[PDB]
C-alpha cells in the first residue's frame, strides 16, 4: 500500500577478512536513508567500511571483515512524512578451517611415539579425523585432545601418508590435509662371513661382503688399522662400498678389517677378520 525498504541480502555470514556488499532499495520517495552498525550508530563512510548513497538506493561495502563487525545492521528510509520504515540484515562473522604452520615429510624413529602434528581451527571448533587409506583407530593410534594422533611405537610400515580432515557440521564444510610420514630407522649391518683366511705369499684376493639395513639406505665406509679404506691398487670396492676386494694378500693383511654403516638414524660397526 505505502512506503517500505529492502535489502539485497537478510542473512549473511562470512569468513574473518571476507568482503562483502548490501544493497538498501528504498521504494517509495523517501528523503533519508541511513545504514546503522549493530550498535545503533549512523554508519559514516570508511574506506574499510563504505558507505555509496545514489538514487533511492544506498550501499553498504565492508571489506575484511573483523570480528566487532557482526550484528543487526538496519537501512532505515523516512519521507517528507513522518513515515519510517527500516529493513535490517543479519551478520555473522566466523572463522573457516584453518590449517596454520603445518610442515609435512614429518619423520620420527623406528621406536619412538611419535606424535603427527596438525594445526587446524575454525570458528565453531572443528571435528577432526585421520585418515590412512580408511580411517584409523586401533588400540595403538589415538587423537589427543590437540587434535594430532600418536603412534606408540612406529614401526616403518607405519610410513606413508595421513590425512588430517576437518569438518565443521554447522557449516557442512570440510577441508583435510595429507601429511607424510617418515620413519627412520638407524642402520643393521649384515655379512654372514666375519673371518675368511687365505695364504701369505701366493698371489690370493679375498672380497668382503657388508650389507646393512636402514632409511635412510646406509653408507658404508670401511676401516683399517686406523685408517679408512680407499680402493687404490691394494683395495677394490664396487657395491656401493658393500664389497671390499684386498688383492695381493701378503702376511701383514692378516687381521680386522672394520665396516661402519651410516645414517641419520645412527650407525652399527661390525668387522671382518682375515687370517694368513
Ligand atoms: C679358514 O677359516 C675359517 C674361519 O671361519 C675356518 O673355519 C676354516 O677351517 C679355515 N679353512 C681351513 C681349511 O682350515
Ligand atoms: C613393521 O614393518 C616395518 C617395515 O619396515 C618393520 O620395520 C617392523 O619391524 C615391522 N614390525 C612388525 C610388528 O612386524
Ligand atoms: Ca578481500
Amino acid at each position: 500500500a505505502l512506503l517500505q525498504v529492502t535489502i539485497s541480502l537478510s542473512k549473511v555470514e562470512l569468513s574473518v577478512g571476507e568482503s562483502k556488499f548490501f544493497t538498501c532499495t528504498a521504494i517509495g520517495e523517501p528523503e533519508s536513508i541511513d545504514w546503522y552498525n549493530p550498535q545503533g550508530e549512523k554508519i559514516i563512510s570508511t574506506q574499510r567500511v563504505v558507505v555509496q548513497k545514489e538514487g533511492v538506493r544506498s550501499r553498504l561495502t565492508i571489506y575484511n571483515a573483523n570480528i566487532e563487525d557482526a550484528g543487526i545492521y538496519r537501512c532505515q528510509a523516512t519521507d517528507a512524512k513522518g513515515q519510517t520504515q527500516e529493513a535490517t540484515v543479519v551478520l555473522e562473522i566466523y572463522q573457516k578451517l584453518t590449517f596454520r604452520e603445518v610442515v609435512s615429510p614429518q619423520e620420527f624413529k623406528q621406536g619412538e611415539d611419535a606424535e603427527v602434528v596438525c594445526r587446524v581451527s575454525s570458528s565453531p571448533a572443528p571435528a577432526v579425523s585421520w585418515l590412512y587409506h580408511t580411517t584409523i583407530s586401533d588400540n595403538r593410534f589415538a587423537m589427543l585432545a590437540n587434535n594430532n594422533l600418536q603412534i606408540l611405537n612406529i614401526n616403518k610400515s607405519d610410513e606413508g601418508i595421513y590425512r588430517c580432515e576437518g569438518r565443521v557440521e554447522a557449516r557442512g564444510e570440510i577441508d583435510f590435509r595429507d601429511i607424510i610420514v617418515i620413519v627412520n630407522v638407524p642402520p643393521a649391518i649384515s655379512m654372514p662371513q666375519k673371518s675368511f683366511n687365505a695364504t701369505a705369499e701366493r698371489g690370493e684376493e679375498m672380497t668382503f661382503s657388508c650389507r646393512a639395513s636402514g632409511s635412510p639406505e646406509p653408507a658404508i665406509s670401511w676401516f683399517r688399522n686406523g685408517k679408512l679404506i680407499e680402493e687404490n691398487e691394494k683395495y677394490i670396492l664396487k657395491g656401493s662400498n658393500t664389497e671390499l676386494t684386498v688383492r695381493n694378500i701378503i702376511n701383514s693383511d692378516g687381521g680386522p678389517y672394520v665396516c661402519r654403516a651410516t645414517n641419520k638414524a645412527g650407525e652399527d660397526e661390525k668387522q671382518a677378520f682375515l687370517q694368513v
